[PDB]
C-alpha cells in the first residue's frame, strides 16, 4: 500500500465543492484572501474536514422534515444528517454535510417525499440560509404538499450569483453576522511564500449573471482523490507528495508540484493567472518535506 | 493487480443511473422482464459498456450547440459528446454519453451558456427524446437565449415518470420501435436458474407520482466500483468473483453473492422481493465459475 494518485486525467474527474465535472485547472496568485471552503476537505490518510461529506453524492443533497404544511410558498424543513440522525444545531457543525460552503443570493432547488403532490422546486434566499440553525425556510415552494411531520428529501441545483468571488466567500450559517462558536475547517495556505494554491474548477449553473457571465467555483481536491484517500490505507511519510503532472498520451512533464498532507496542491514560481491543460494525469513522484522548492512552472 | 472491491458501505456509494446516493439493496424475483440498462455497465477488467460515462459526473449531464435562436420556449440543440466532440449518429450509439437510458414522459432539465440570458429550466419531452439522431428539442424552455450557435450544457434534475417499471425500459432512441442498428449493452440476466440480480437502488425526484408514489431506479454497480475497476487493472481470473456482504460493524455475514465479470451481481435463493441492509459492505473472497452455486440468502 504505497501512496498513489488514480490514473484518471483532470477531465475525467469531479469537483468536490460543485457536482460537476472538472472544467479547468489554474493557479491564481493574485488571490487576496485564503479560502476557508468547508466541502473538499480530506487529508492524504482519508480523514474528512468541515462538512465534506463521506458519500460524494450527498454533496449539494439535504433531508429532513417539515416542520409545518406547506402555506403561501413556504416549506419549513428541521434539518437530519445523510445518515438520517437528527442535524444537532447545538453541536457547533455548521450544516449538514454537503450543504453548500459560499455565499450566495439564493440556493435553487427540488425536493420530494414519499407522497404525490411533494414534488416541487423553491430556494432558499440567502437571509434564509441558515442551516446551522438546525432548519432552513424554503420559499418560493410550488408543490401543495406535504402537511407538517414529513420526510423530505432535495438537491441543491444551482444559485443566484451575482459575484464570482463569493464562491470564496464563507455563508452566515447561524445567521449570527458570523461567529466563533462553529467548527470549521482552517484556512488553505501555501506553507510557503512563493507557492499558489492549484484550483480545479468547474461550472455551476447560476443566475444573475447579466452584466458577467464567467461562473468557476473551485475546489482543493477531485471528488475522486477524496474517495481514493477514504479506500486506501495511507501513512503520510513526509510533509507533501511531490506530483508530476505529465500528458501521457504526448508523454509531456508539464510541471512538478506538491501535494500537501491536509489536502491540498501547490504550484510554485506562478506570477499571473495560469492554466493548464485538462488531459494530464498526476502522479505520486516521492514523499518531500514542507520546504522543498519545486521547479517554477 | 489481485482483485478487490473498494471498502465503502453502500448507503456510502452512489447510483450509476441516476446522480443521488443509494437507497436500498435488493432482489426481486418477480420482476416482469430483463432489464438492458445502457449506464452503470461495466466489466470487472475496466471495459464500460453502453452509454456509461468514464467520467462519473457526466451522468444525466449533457452538451450541445444551439441550432435556432430560442422562440415560442422552444431550444433546439445540436448533441456534443463530453469531450466536446460532436455526436456522431452514424455511429451507432444510442445517445450521447451519460444519457438517461429509461422512458419517461418528460425529462426535466436546467442549462446555461456562457453568455448572459441563457440560463433556464425546460423539459424534453418523451417524444423528442430521439438523442440517437443527433439534437434534442427542449420545450417549455424559459431563457430569452441563446441565439443560434451558442454551447450549452446542462443537466438532468427529474423526470416525468407516472409508471416506475419503465425504468427499466429502453426510451426510443431513435424514434422507432426498431433499435437493430444501434449498439447497446446487452440484457442483464444470471446464469443459473435460481439466481436473482441484485440491485442498487436510489430514489429519483419525479412528477406524474398520483397512482404509485414510490419511485425507485436501480442499478448493477455503485459508481465507485466502476470507477474502481477503471483504476486499477484487474485480470479477471474467473467467470465470476464471489463476494461476501457483511456488516463490519456487527459482524454479521449477511449473504454470499456472485459479480458476473459483465458486471452484474446475483443472489441465490430469493423467491420474493427482498431489502437488505445497506450498512454492510462487499468483499472479496475468490473466482468462481458460471455454475459455481451460491448459498441461498
Ligand atoms: C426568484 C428569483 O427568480 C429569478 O430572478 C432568478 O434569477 C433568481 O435567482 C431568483 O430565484
Ligand atoms: C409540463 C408538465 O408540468 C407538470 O405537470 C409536470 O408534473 C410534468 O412532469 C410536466 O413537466
Amino acid at each position: 500500500e504505497p501512496f498513489s494518485l488514480p490514473n484518471l486525467q483532470t477531465d475525467e474527474m469531479s469537483s468536490s465543492r460543485w457536482p460537476n465535472p472538472l472544467a479547468t485547472l489554474f493557479a491564481d496568485p493574485n488571490v487576496a484572501v485564503a479560502p476557508q471552503w468547508q466541502n473538499g476537505r480530506c487529508t492524504l490518510e482519508g480523514e474528512l474536514l468541515g462538512t465534506t461529506p463521506r458519500n460524494a453524492s450527498w454533496l449539494n443533497r439535504f433531508r429532513g422534515v417539515s416542520t409545518a404544511a406547506v402555506a403561501n410558498q413556504v416549506l419549513h424543513l428541521t434539518l437530519y444528517e445523510p445518515d438520517g440522525s437528527v442535524f444537532n444545531p447545538l453541536s457547533g457543525a455548521p450544516a449538514p454535510e454537503g450543504f453548500p460552503d459560499f455565499t450566495a443570493q439564493e440556493y435553487h432547488l427540488r425536493a420530494a417525499g414519499k407522497v404525490a403532490n411533494t414534488t416541487g422546486g423553491g430556494e432558499i434566499k440567502s437571509t434564509d440560509y441558515t442551516p446551522a440553525l438546525g432548519g432552513v425556510k424554503i420559499t418560493a415552494w410550488d408543490a401543495t404538499g406535504p402537511s407538517a411531520g414529513v420526510e423530505m428529501t432535495g438537491q441543491i441545483e444551482s444559485i443566484g450569483m451575482e459575484n464570482n468571488t463569493d464562491f470564496d466567500v464563507l455563508p452566515d450559517y447561524n445567521g449570527s453576522a458570523f461567529d466563533g462558536s462553529l467548527n470549521l475547517a482552517p484556512p488553505i495556505v501555501p506553507l510557503l511564500p512563493g507557492e499558489t494554491l492549484l484550483r480545479f474548477g468547474t461550472v455551476p449553473i447560476t443566475t444573475r449573471r447579466q452584466s458577467d457571465p464567467i461562473r468557476i467555483i473551485s475546489c482543493a481536491l477531485p471528488q475522486e482523490w477524496i474517495t481514493w484517500f477514504l479506500t486506501h490505507n495511507f501513512t503520510a511519510l513526509g510533509d507533501a507528495a511531490l506530483l508530476r503532472y505529465r500528458n501521457q498520451a504526448t508523454g509531456q512533464l508539464l510541471f512538478e508540484c506538491k501535494l500537501y498532507r491536509s489536502g491540498f496542491v501547490v504550484v510554485n514560481g506562478v506570477n499571473v493567472r495560469t492554466e493548464f491543460p485538462m488531459s494530464g494525469v498526476f502522479e505520486f513522484v516521492s514523499w518531500v518535506p514542507n520546504f522543498f522548492q519545486l521547479a517554477p512552472v
